[PDB]
């Protein structure tokens, strides 16, 4: 219901609030890339999903977002040993035209293994 | 041969220099985002992929290369009707721990559609 | 006891801890730009500075860090009737070589100005 | 004639038209942090201002241009003994409401010392 790109990630949106979206997720061998770690572009995707779901679900009724730009730092291989992934957007700003969002990406140890920060624009109706 | 997340995103490389990497690819029913444009995350997932196949090819037998960081900007919607995107990165910085390379992606026009730069750390043997 | 281009920000440190440093400032007719707001560098170069403190302290007489890199929003438009701003910068990621910090600018009101992370290098002893 | 913080970075600006600025400066004592090479945070403010300088004559009486945001990589030390540097802001993205350049920072020998991305919007009449 998010989309095709989204359902190939593998994404499991446990909440999408006005102020807060979390989704669960894993490594899996045709996400990685050729050194068995997961392709970077899969967590620039994951970030830009969660950030792009918590922003439509706060713009409500109001308009539609459209993705500006997207910055993503990798700090740790991920594998598909290392288990479920969990990604938090958190809002930064949400005015009238800009919305920015914070999203995390934790291992099951709460170890930070990605990090994307995306600014969306709000087309108001 | 390029592992396979770039094989799903569909990119068909024409070249990959020591200096300069670009692949062909296109917009495609199942990388769209609800509203019938390209996922972001596609964008930042083919400048990852174009940026580490040139880095890649610049480190040779000396190491191996790991992301670290990309920031993708998107600056048109792609659609499946904008036919086919070329990417092609170029250096900013090649130097002994890291690499610094900058993905425009245009349509046939030349239109720019994104941009990413993306930073990569040298693993040297 | 920072340097000199930190004594020209007017940055005043009320903290400086291994897991957080805390200045405040204000805007000033010298730190403008033409049309009578903050320029857009006086927010990175704070960034930058309230960063760098942290992460030095956190290093401690382990070795020394080094910039390398700094993404700056600028949320919205600060000037001399704004008060003093407080500039907060919060681990996000500390490790054997890299650092990444995130600082937020705020007025009195907590309304966040501008917003910047900062990747810094580690270089040991 | 380009506000007093420019001033204060000895900016001297050579070329300011609608697709290209370039500006000449210099490291200098007050402009260092403690370890006696150039603070990060001039990096950033140079960017934002060839940048800025850039993006105001394309606008032209059309309107009036507001940094967003500022994303500046430094790649070597820059001090006093490396003479003078020069600026160049060139188009990424020129449209409706945004503005997107990219300011290299070269030495006499062509080493770019730092590179920025700059993220401006239109405020149009």
């Amino acid at each position: 219901r998010l989309g095709p790109y989204v359902e190939h990630l593998g994404l499991q949106f446990e909440r999408i609030d006005p102020d807060r979206a979390v989704a669960y997720w894993s490594v899996r061998a045709d996400l990685l890339q050729p050194h068995g770690i997961l392709h970077g572009g899969v967590h620039c995707a994951v970030v830009e999903s969660v950030a792009s779901a918590a922003a439509d679900r706060w713009l409500g009724d109001r308009g539609t977002v459209v993705g500006v730009s997207n910055s993503t730092d990798f700090f740790a291989p991920a594998t598909v040993a290392d288990g479920r992934l969990t990604s938090t957007a958190l809002p930064v700003h949400r005015g009238a035209t800009q919305q920015v969002w914070s999203v995390e990406t934790v291992d099951a140890a709460g170890r930070l293994v990605a990090r994307g920060q995306v600014r969306l624009h709000n087309l108001r109706l």
